[PDB]
RNA sequence: GGUUGGCGUAGGCUACAGAGAAGCCAACC
């Protein structure tokens, strides 16, 4: 498994130990394991929000501020996703960013790298406050539009004649707070993850899970249908993958696909789809 | 191709909200 063939961390893992020696902000936050090499404890929020922002500022020019109590974004996961949404559209093009958490990095990376016009929602006051800072303190308020909203979905005021290229979501993934705690395993001593969810509980839960939030999005999408041209959405467990795409059948969908965001061990999946006639549809991974 | 059971990440591996994932094994259709 790679990354996205375009992702610039393909290949190519970030050096700790460079980005401690120029940005003392990382330097903080770094361990040195028992080879002397410079190295990250992935489960402290302050020593992975260092990460992100570190990368963001060296690789991007974007500096972010975001809080402890809310999602920390990793970067090659979500460029991933923005790699495949260029797939998606044929890469001025407008997107819609459904939760945008306080990083509002997909508008961030979309409108730095492509130019892409975003409007960006928010459900909660704290990622909505900090996202808003961070598209200001970027220079980026002509490209991306920060609103709040009372829920997450596509059926906003904020839309009536402007075709949107497509939407992207992070749905909350579960449905639950044991799905949240990660414990329905069915060995009491599965090793537990190197990672840490400081996600927001609209971040990170939603009634039904991803399933059921993804079921609305799609209802969502059959009455805006050539309002966007795309339609897209990750999906943080495989197992949603297989009753969304039947969903998706028996509403009568007629372009679907889908895809694997690969990095590190943790991967996560996509799905899209279109009512367009004209579109080119990518093809899913290889069997 | 599929279904069911078993195994599978403790970071002396740079993560990616660990998805029991990537995989591996057996058996049955």
């Amino acid at each position: 498994k790679s990354m996205h063939a375009r992702n610039r961390y393909k290949d190519k893992p970030p050096d700790f130990a460079y980005l401690a020696s120029k940005y003392p902000d990382f330097k903080q936050h770094v361990q040195i394991n028992l080879n002397g090499r410079v190295s990250l404890n992935f489960k402290d929020p302050e020593a992975v929000r260092a990460l992100t922002c570190t990368l963001l500022r060296e690789d991007f020019g974007l500096s972010i501020d975001i809080p402890l109590e809310r999602l920390i974004p990793t970067v090659p996961l979500r460029l991933n996703y923005i790699h495949w949404v260029e797939d998606l559209i044929g890469h001025l093009r407008r997107g819609i960013d459904i939760g945008t958490g306080a990083s509002c990095i997909y508008p961030l990376l979309g409108a730095t790298l492509n130019g892409w016009y975003f409007l960006a929602t928010e459900v909660d006051d704290m990622c909505f406050n900090y996202a808003k800072k961070n598209v200001e303190q970027n220079n980026l308020s002509d490209l991306i539009k920060v609103v709040k909203v009372p829920q997450k979905t596509l059926l906003m005021d904020a839309l009536s004649e402007i075709i949107y290229d497509f939407c992207m979501c992070n749905p909350p993934f579960f449905a639950n707070q044991l799905e949240a705690k990660g414990v329905n395993s069915r060995n009491p001593r599965r090793p537990p993850p190197s990672s840490v969810n400081t996600g927001g509980i609209t971040e990170i839960m939603a009634e039904g899970g991803e399933l059921e939030f993804v079921k609305r999005i799609i209802h969502d999408s059959l009455q805006l249908k050539k309002r966007l041209r795309w339609y897209s959405c990750m999906l943080g467990k495989k197992c949603s993958l297989a009753p969304l795409k039947e969903e998706l059948r028996i509403q009568g969908v007629p372009k679907v696909t889908y895809t694997e965001f690969c990095q590190g061990r943790t991967m996560r999946w996509a799905l899209a789809w279109s009512f367009y006639d004209d579109v080119t549809v990518p093809s899913p991974p290889s069997k």
